[PDB]
């Protein structure tokens, strides 16, 4: 799996792969890895299990209109739930999630980062796909989308748990 | 042990061997691994306990019940406590579950699986039959039951775990 | 360890051995793994810790008068107690069941089987067991009892962990 | 360690040797692992912690209070919630003990076991002790007490975690 | 990661790189690890999630607020909870603190640490920059930040795990 | 670390180095492993963790007053929490109690061992400094503070985890 965010001028997207693996073999290829949240002002991504991204996200919503729709400090509480609860502490995933303010990584241990351009890439094709998003964004004018999209088929082809399937889901604040 | 599922022509089918193997010998010959439930309108197959099954497979039903027959949001609400309930947690299994609208998988994990074209193939022997599954499928006009059967058989021939032993539930509706 | 069940014509056995072992030393060779519970209409045998075999068993009565003597669906019912409760969770021990309507294993894995003619086989030497009560059942008009004992004492050849002291329980109901 | 125990002639002793090892050094070389109970009428000799014994050993006493002296059920009940009791649990140990009545150990399983003679060799020194003190039992008229002495020695002088420190526990009674 | 603290001529300071890496690859480059606490009074480093930080620094603040600015006596009170707290003590991470009185390391496991010289290395590359500061504080005049600052250098050069991204807190008093 | 002590004419001693290692370097060299409880009339010292030592030491003291300072009857106790109690059972440490009536060891398996002539040596380090201490006691005049040192460094030499910087607290009662 490889979920890819690139950010530029007020446009700003999410894009994974919908390959899901079992062992050595493919048991689902559409699998949806982007989906939006919060009365759609916010797009995410997960690299794991699709029902405790379902539920780490709806918690994550809980957290919005419980601070106003400030993605970090929102985002903060998420990564302690995440850790000390005892339930959510055995969900296994890494969230990518992003809003008109900024992108930035969550993880089961409370560590919430943002990377240097709001580019993420997470997932086994992750670094592939931050290779190719770097190269595209700093040699070229295309835009957050066809960078997403043009990196995260360049993790398709490198990746061997990253298939061709996409879903993108964009936010234009511009 | 080797679960397959197919849907074509307002006909779907749940279909399985009936190998249990205990380290390198076979336990018993003829386990029943395809069922039916809410009052035969819906069929599954499985692979676990013959336990965790009737636990897994009672709550299913009552979800039905709360849910008019909605296939899918019964199911939703089955992987729910399947993942969240501290006893429930410990069974482990793999549920397929096929209505006349459509069919789909379950995993402790909470996932809830729609696969492809409602074709399923759970457990070791699993792609051994997708894959034979996919090619009558797409070569040839044989019926959905006639598939899943002949898919069944592939696999118990190429899983050292997959037996010749069947139990299939069908179903009409157009 | 191995115990083994025949059942034939009104006649239903379960025999085991009586060796324990530790380490690679015979810590005590007259081990009782079989006896009787439930007024003495049902007869069951063990593969391993004797006091947790007391405790399961114990926890099966009471499942009996509680489901009017039904094997099955009081068996199932300790099936569950066994996964799900946190103390019994904890034990290690494998279950044979007899009574005159049927014979069964019981594991902590919430599984209840019932091989193919009420035979069963567990332990380490239960395969072994199973080939010879297999062979005899089918070449030769011996009794359960006579298969059971001459089962069992194949196994103690071939099972470095079996030895060659019984304890048979039987059940007649012709 | 060597715990043994033997019986002869309206006679039953417990011997162990005075080896604590760490590692592969030894600690302390003059360990009691022979003590009294009930009011000295019932011996016991022991393999573990100096305080998980004072903690087996002053509850297994009460327990004789709450049997009449008699043995058997006492240790019953000791091995009872030495499984059960949470705290309890934790305590490891192998508690060799003996009245008039009769002689047995208990493990932290719960179990209650009575060796084919009240022949008792408990410890990695066990079967050499276990080897001599069968030969001695059944090749000559030496006394209850001469045994576990001699098959001690036999012991300490084989296994490289048993010593020469004796603690030698006797019971008369005819 | 690499932090370095260091006290010369009333001045300490704590210094950080800013490489966070995830296997064999850099996730981010230019992450703070060194921030300030109690009303710009007290500076801190650190080695952990930027969110364990950001809980253990809230808490420490307070502790000062329940401690008169006495440096050590909340890092006593705070190095407690953190190995008390149910919650808390799954947070992992090495805090390093520094007061115009002391500074100190502090460890998940509750352990309140005074090296030699104020002198603070913590981190992959802490020794590398022990050795550096080590040479540099015995055989130079150089001020206490221009020491952190290149043994921090030194440090991103030897370890792979840390690069030249620096964040540094001085504080002076005399 | 090697905690040694020596007792010799009313006079008893407990000597620790002072060396922290992590991996293979020395994070610190002066660890005060050696410290008084019990208004002075206690000395003791342990091998790992000072917070942990620091909590197992301040129990220790309060089951003192709690049986009038008999050192072995509030020493068992502790040998007890610290296996039954949940938080404590978690602590990793050693520790070395000595005052005017016994010398002796105590750990988290609820084990009290109290070595031959209170000669006591825990610690990676331990045996080196048993060996020399056995043999200057056995060879000189030497007073235990003498031989701790002397034993100590003998270690410290061999003892690749045992460093020179010494603590002794020394107790006379003659």
């Amino acid at each position: 799996t490889t979920i890819v965010s690139v950010r530029r001028n007020g446009h700003v997207v999410i894009a994974g792969d919908g390959q899901a693996t079992l062992g050595n073999t493919v048991m689902k290829g559409n699998v949806k890895k982007v989906r939006r949240l919060y009365n759609d002002k916010v797009i995410a991504g997960f690299a794991g299990g699709t029902a405790d991204a379902f539920t780490l996200f709806e918690l994550f919503e809980r957290k919005l209109e419980m601070h106003q729709g400030h993605l970090v400090k929102a985002a903060v509480e998420l990564a302690k739930d995440w850790r000390t609860d005892r339930m959510l502490r055995k969900l296994e995933a890494l969230l990518a999630v992003a809003d008109e303010t900024a992108s930035l990584i969550i993880t089961g241990n409370g560590d919430v980062v943002q990377p240097e351009n709001d580019l993420i890439a997470i997932g086994s094709g992750g670094p592939y796909a931050q290779a190719a998003a770097r190269a595209l964004l700093e040699n070229t004018e295309l835009s957050a989308r066809e960078i997403a999209e043009k990196a995260l088929d360049i993790a398709g082809d490198i990746c061997i748990y990253t298939n061709h399937f996409h879903t993108i889901e964009e936010l234009s604040y511009k």
